[PDB]
């Protein structure tokens, strides 16, 4: 019957280590670590792609409409963030290689680079990094480096629906936004307008003081920010600039989930939103730890005469944060008592 | 020109994932995680073997005699412990699989098991786990599973010099033990004997009391422990039982390094000893985390035949599997600093770089 | 104006470090690390108690009956396990102290011990460690080591409802167990009986066969044992189990129907309770390994004894893995009744 | 007899938790976590200061001259980095607080901020962050927020010798730099010059491939030869783009290249550890940024944007140790150190 090594195809996995230093008659011990570290990253990238694809499919094929499937969705997205955390920690292993020792085999690698990781690109694309928003390296598209079936795979990855698009569509259907129903947006605008009015009166009532002056200034900022939320044209503009990514309606859905997270139907949805932010934060942390290591190994100016260091530093940016809108919902937090009430009267549609 | 995927042989690594659930017409999503997790463990086991073999070779071929090589030795042993820590954390990934989901593909795995990891066994053997100390599973030898070249490799792993044996030989050469020289052992025995004598007199002077008895009783325990160190015959006996692993002379070398760790020639040696203990501790932590997960997935009774896997694995979390137990137990023989034989520059020339 | 240091009462927190080595005219550098490490453990124990008490209260006052409160419950229990993981990692700091350096100030500590952590005991009791199940230290009860108000607090901690008891009561009310309703237990027994019957027949149709026969026999005994309420009561008496038979039924209902909307967050709670038990055990294990490294080959053997199912409060949740069946044996839940969850 | 609680002064530590939400008649559960998290950070900052001060003192009092003390030095610096790692992981606890829940007690905190952590500033100063290099927040000096004894302490922290300065002095005394002795710098310049000559010949002996090699050679040549420009170094020192004296830089490179030599093994570990502390300090700052973002948004001079600015070489004290990787050469170019000339090492 089945044996461990055969089941795991270890005849492949453990016969995939060839030191170029050794192939060229000058074996360097630490090259082995370099190979294994990358192979382990690639195994885990494959696992992340497997989870991510399964979740994309749940959205894309309509299964997510049945809320029974939310546990699996959140459990798999949580699993992705648990793997990503391990991948961040994994840099600690390669940090046991000194720059001096790396320098003894670096020449035998040229011109290969991590830039050519198919899976890393697939992962970026499938989460929803927009091609127009990528920073070019040496004034080139990232995919220009790939050919054949690999280029085909990358194209599919760009053309098929991303996790961002699939979550967007689902957020747009969030219960409670219906004007004929709970009319979340209408009530929210009204309550925020009234809340600001009340606050203005409170501040104006205060005795002339430095404190008052500050409160006035703060109020003015807060007022502008909160009212700006209801400007759909500003949203479209920011969407155009890439400072936002979600449709206006999806943003409404996300805020509905945020404010009514304790309501039973929104509990697991809220966890999903939290998890999407976690993935974005951990992807950025991966990129940051990668940058620090490139610096430690090559210096601040080495790279393909573009500085790899500086290109990579540019990737550590909201430009590569797909669910940046979920983070920015913090900007629009209001006092709890301003949140449109959901009494049992109307608290029927958010029970399981 | 060399390309990433070719250099890393990703055509092998990323085409090694076959779900038995799918091969048998009933694909179960979480099986993929189970495969990848194990493959990642095995890659890192290969890396640990590569580091450990390189260090064994440095000892075995005499390179360690040139102390310029101690930095490399300690850096590679430190690297092994950094990998082991990652491997302990890696269980957190498999903990995202529920027992209920594992149960949907478990049947398609039988009768394969992690028990059949060649590399894990190679690692245990090369560090220095003794075959006669291993606990039998279902009243069977661990090697009974393996056949052909695999069984051959395991035998070599048992017959070749282990890390423990190679460190032992090097410890036996530790400077300072020469009776004609610094005479560490003789001076230590003398100072401990005198120190105990002095302490006894202090205690005896006290007036008969419960407190005095307690002090007297404590002194007697401490006395027995410390003096037991100089009983070479007791050591040989305990070595016979497998309760100790290092030769008496190697034990002397280790304690020399412990007590004179700050002396320049002993600084990196001390770090090495620390690192060997770290590896033992992390190997045990791996075993423990593995146990907790087997329990969560299979329950306390599930296992091959009437034997419980859980209970066998629990049994592996024991000093029986701690190769450098003697290095840990040197803390038992701590004395006041002023009892430590002095090493004035006059007699320090030998421990300078 | 509120200032950081005043808000955090740093005049207290950062003036609480007194080296006994220094008080006795022989300052030892590493003693400072020993003090801070323990103070950090105690701050986090206080936080764990704060979370755990808030959750006990949500159960005890009936708030948990409104399922709107489940997110907060699971979020706070998850928070406890996140803190416990940090506390496990925190041992890595104290591991930078050698045994030789510890030995230079150890004498000045006597006769104080970590054993006397009030908060650690409060935490054990509030989770649900039973006093009669504790391993004796020096042939005596753990509480004998405490006096005054502290002894009083520990008694309250034992007498007040534990997390285990409060979860138990909630599990007993789990929807689906009603014989007049979905009749989970009845259907489960029936389906397991049938499933075993079917398997036997297949088996009856070789070395392999012998093995499968053996397996079947073990599985059969185990699965049928689940329906023996008397054996359960006996094991409860021996302390080998902790939850009532009815609570066990509730937990299995949640396990099997975890995807059903009303059970999704409850399942996360059960998962989290096991996590806390596992991390508490890991804390105890890492503590043992450190004591060994510091003192040698005994407190060591008493501590080793605490790394046991004896101190696993939610051991019943772990052991439900033993009673997993093929998915197709699980009583079906369709719209006919599905709506109840 | 001493009791645990008394020894640890738990009557202070465990009676230091006062929720402002509760003081103002509206207790918010998560405020307790916010307080404890910060108190735990501050305990560990105290420990880091205690280790760092002990190491500064070993340098400053001449004890480091006795190489017996290098193990203690490196062990304590390693300990600092192990604590810093825990402090980075500790953010995972505060991340279990949602922004919505933080928003329920945030108002009761105003106008307090982590910016007012005395110990964090003391730590920055004692490692060697320069005041003139700090980025202003809201067009203000960082110390403007401190008064009394606290401001006094911060002054001393700036005036007293920093870890950077103490390491610098020790690096300047590194064996091997003597022109009358092993003459490291002279030999290195000579070997690099010759090595470049040899490579040029190979290039001349040879297309776009050749052209690429030509371009590379030119870049490498400029970089490597720039190392021997003492004047450029002094200029960059003036700007604050470098921190170590030219002589200290030579000492560091000596240790780098001859790390395996017994006398340099633990010194090399020290240099590695100093870089680790810089990396971990930056990682702390970055994890802090990500959290502030999640909690306040990108707008709430935005704190988020100021903090992002602190993740920069501007705050990297041992940047020179990192940048020595730029000046790596083939091993065979490194001046040989035969036992003959090894006795000193
Ligand atoms: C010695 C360690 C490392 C060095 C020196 C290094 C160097 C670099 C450099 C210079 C680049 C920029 C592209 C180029 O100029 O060729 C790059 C990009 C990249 N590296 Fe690494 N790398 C290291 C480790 C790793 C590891 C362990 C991974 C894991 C898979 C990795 C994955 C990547 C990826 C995916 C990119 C492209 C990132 C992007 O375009 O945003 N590298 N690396
Ligand atoms: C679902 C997760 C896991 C389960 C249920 C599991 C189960 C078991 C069981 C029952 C045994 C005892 C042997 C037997 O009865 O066949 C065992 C041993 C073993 N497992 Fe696991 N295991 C799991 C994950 C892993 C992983 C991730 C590794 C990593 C390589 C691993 C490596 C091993 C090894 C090396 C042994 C032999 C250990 C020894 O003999 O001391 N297992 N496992
Ligand atoms: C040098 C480090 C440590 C040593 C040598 C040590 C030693 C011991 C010993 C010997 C015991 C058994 C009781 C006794 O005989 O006194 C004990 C119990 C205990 N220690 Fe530690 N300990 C250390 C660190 C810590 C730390 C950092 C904590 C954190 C709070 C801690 C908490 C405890 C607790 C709570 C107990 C009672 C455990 C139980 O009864 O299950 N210890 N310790
Ligand atoms: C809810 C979590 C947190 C938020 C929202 C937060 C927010 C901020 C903000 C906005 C700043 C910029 C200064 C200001 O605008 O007042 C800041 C700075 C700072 N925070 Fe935090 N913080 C948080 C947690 C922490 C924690 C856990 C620490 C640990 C002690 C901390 C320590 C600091 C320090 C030291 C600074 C000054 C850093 C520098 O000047 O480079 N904060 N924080
Ligand atoms: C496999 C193979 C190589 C890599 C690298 C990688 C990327 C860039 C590197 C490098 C290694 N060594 N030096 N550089 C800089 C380039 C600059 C242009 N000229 C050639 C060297 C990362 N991961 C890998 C996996
Ligand atoms: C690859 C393949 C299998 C494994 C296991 C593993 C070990 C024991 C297992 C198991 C999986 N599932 N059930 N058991 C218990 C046996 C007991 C005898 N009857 C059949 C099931 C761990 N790692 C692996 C890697
Ligand atoms: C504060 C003060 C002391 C401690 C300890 C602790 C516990 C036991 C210790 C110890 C330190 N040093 N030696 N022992 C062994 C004892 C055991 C009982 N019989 C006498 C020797 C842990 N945490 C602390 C906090
Ligand atoms: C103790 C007390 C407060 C803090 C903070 C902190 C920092 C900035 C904060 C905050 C809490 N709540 N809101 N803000 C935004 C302010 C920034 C300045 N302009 C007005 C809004 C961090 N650690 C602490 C410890
Ligand atoms: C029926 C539904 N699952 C409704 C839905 C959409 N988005 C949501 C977010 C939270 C809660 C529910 C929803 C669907 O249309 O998918
Ligand atoms: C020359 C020598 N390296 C001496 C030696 C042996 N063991 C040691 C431990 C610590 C310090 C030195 C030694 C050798 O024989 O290997
Ligand atoms: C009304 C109820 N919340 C029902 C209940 C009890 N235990 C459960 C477990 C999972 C799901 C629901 C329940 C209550 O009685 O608390
Ligand atoms: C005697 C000496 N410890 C020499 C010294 C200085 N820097 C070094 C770096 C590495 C090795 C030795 C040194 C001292 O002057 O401190």
């Amino acid at each position: 019957g089945l044996i461990y090594g055969n089941y795991l195809h270890l005849e492949k996995v453990l016969n995939a280590q060839e030191l170029q230093s050794e192939t060229k008659g000058n074996k360097i011990h630490d090259e082995h670590l370099f190979i294994i570290t990358h192979q382990a990253y690639e195994l885990w990238f494959k696992q992340i792609l497997w989870e991510l694809d399964s979740v994309r499919e749940i959205f894309q094929n309509g299964h997510v409409r049945d809320e029974r499937n939310m546990l699996k969705v959140v459990s798999r997205m949580h699993r992705v963030s648990v793997i990503l955390k391990l991948l961040v920690q994994q840099f600690s292993i390669l940090e046991t290689m000194t720059a001096l020792d790396f320098n003894d085999f670096r020449e035998y690698l040229s011109p290969a680079s991590g830039f050519q990781s198919l899976q890393f690109r697939l992962l970026e694309n499938k989460i929803g990094v927009l091609q127009n928003m990528r920073v070019p390296y040496n004034r080139r598209h990232y995919r220009d480096n790939f050919k054949g079936e690999e280029n085909e795979l990358l194209l599919k990855s760009e053309q098929e629906k991303t996790l961002l698009e699939l979550v967007e569509a689902w957020l747009e259907r969030t219960p409670g936004l219906e004007p004929h129903g709970f009319n979340f947006w209408g009530k929210l605008e009204k309550n925020i307008t009234r809340g600001l009015e009340e606050e203005f009166i409170r501040i104006q009532a205060k005795e002339e003081s430095e404190e008052k002056e500050e409160q006035v200034a703060e109020f003015q900022k807060q007022k502008e920010v909160l009212l700006s939320l209801f400007d759909e044209k500003r949203h479209e503009h920011l969407l155009s600039k890439g400072e936002r990514r979600l449709s206006y309606r999806a943003l409404q859905g996300a805020l509905m989930i945020y404010f009514y997270r304790e309501e039973p139907r929104f509990q697991v949805p809220f966890q999903l939103l939290t998890s999407l932010m976690d993935i974005d934060s951990l992807m950025t942390k991966w990129r940051y730890n990668h940058v620090c290591m490139v610096h430690r190994m090559l210096g601040s100016k080495a790279g393909t005469g573009s500085s790899g260091y500086h290109y990579l530093r540019s990737t550590v940016s909201d430009r590569y944060k797909v669910f940046v809108d979920l983070f920015n919902l913090s900007t629009y937090l209001i006092p709890r008592h301003w949140i449109p009430k959901m009494n049992p009267t109307i608290h029927k549609f958010l029970e399981h």
